[PDB]
């Protein structure tokens, strides 16, 4: 049998779980499938990278951009009123998801129309990934390079850039082959210029949508029946929407913000809630057990 008792990464009070015995359950239940069965999903900004470092707040993906040298400081001050303004929002304890889902939209929209007016160049994401100040969780090595020592499918699935992402996770050198990316992705004009974005946009509140869009990644991987999903948001939630069959499904869900007024809400919906953690080393600890 699993005990969290016996786990010290699970005693520290950073971890919140409402229902330890279930938790326990669906534990022995991946390690009883194992390697085979298991594929991971997981949101990216701010639950593979960290919300903030030695008291400072760290950036997401688009921050990388707002923050860069391609980008005026006209642009920049217009970019970071918006985030004080629609973030302000996002983490809302008091609104509803039907409430903030429209001000996700509009954010997203003015964001947008402001990073193709710059003109970012393709060729240019490298440098400004690399002068960036991101920083991924403690135990990055470790969580991609297990999953890909054992060809373990990792889904990830983020309202954030997608070419950012996958640079960032490129110079770390962890974007492995079992590493699936679904996201924002550019769209460059002739001269490899930022004029748009591709696909449909994924958002904070519509993950759902593009959970059910990628069935045919999902329905390849019918035998991985058994699910761990990493989040930060309510939104991250809808992010194993589209799996084939769920037999175990582990939920951990990273509290960066507003903690009190969300634990309980995210202690209700998370099965292991994370509280302020910039480590991997809980999930780090069940892949350890399970491969
Ligand atoms: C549109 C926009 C979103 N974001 C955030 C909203 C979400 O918290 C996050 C989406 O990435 P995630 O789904 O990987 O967490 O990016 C910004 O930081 N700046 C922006 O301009
Ligand atoms: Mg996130």
């Amino acid at each position: 049998a699993v005990h969290l008792k016996m786990m010290p990464e699970f005693q520290k009070s950073s971890v919140r779980i409402k229902n330890p015995t279930r938790v326990e359950e669906i534990i022995c239940g991946l390690i009883k499938g194992g390697a085979a069965k298991l594929q991971i999903i997981t949101d990216f900004n701010m639950t593979l990278s960290r919300f903030s470092y030695n008291g400072k707040r760290c950036p997401t993906c688009h921050n990388i951009i707002d923050n860069c040298k391609l980008v005026t400081d006209e642009c920049r001050r217009k970019l970071l009123q918006l985030k004080e303004q629609y973030y302000a929002i996002e983490v809302d304890p008091v609104l509803t998801v039907e409430e903030k889902f429209p001000y996700m939209v509009e954010w997203y929209t003015k964001s947008h129309g402001l990073l193709i007016e710059q003109g970012i160049p393709k060729a240019k994401l490298k440098e400004i990934v690399a002068d960036s100040d991101v920083m991924l969780k403690e135990g990055y090595e470790n969580f991609f390079g297990k999953l890909q020592q054992h060809g373990i499918p990792v889904f990830i699935f983020s309202a954030g850039i997608g070419d950012v992402l996958e640079e960032v996770i490129r110079q770390a050198g962890v974007y492995h082959s079992n590493v699936k990316v679904v996201s924002n992705f550019m769209d460059f004009d002739e001269n490899g210029v930022l004029k748009g974005f591709k696909g449909e946009l994924i958002h904070v509140f519509n993950k759902h949508d593009g959970a059910l869009k990628n069935t045919d990644y999902f329905s390849q991987l019918k035998d991985n029946s058994n699910i761990i999903l990493l989040g930060d948001s309510q939104g991250d939630l809808r992010m194993a929407d589209g799996v084939a069959n769920v037999e175990h499904i582990l939920k951990i869900g990273y509290l960066n913000d507003r903690v009190d007024e969300l634990l309980e809400k995210y202690m209700d919906s998370y099965d292991i809630v994370l509280v302020k953690e910039e480590s991997l080393e809980v999930v780090n600890s069940i892949l350890q057990k399970t491969l």
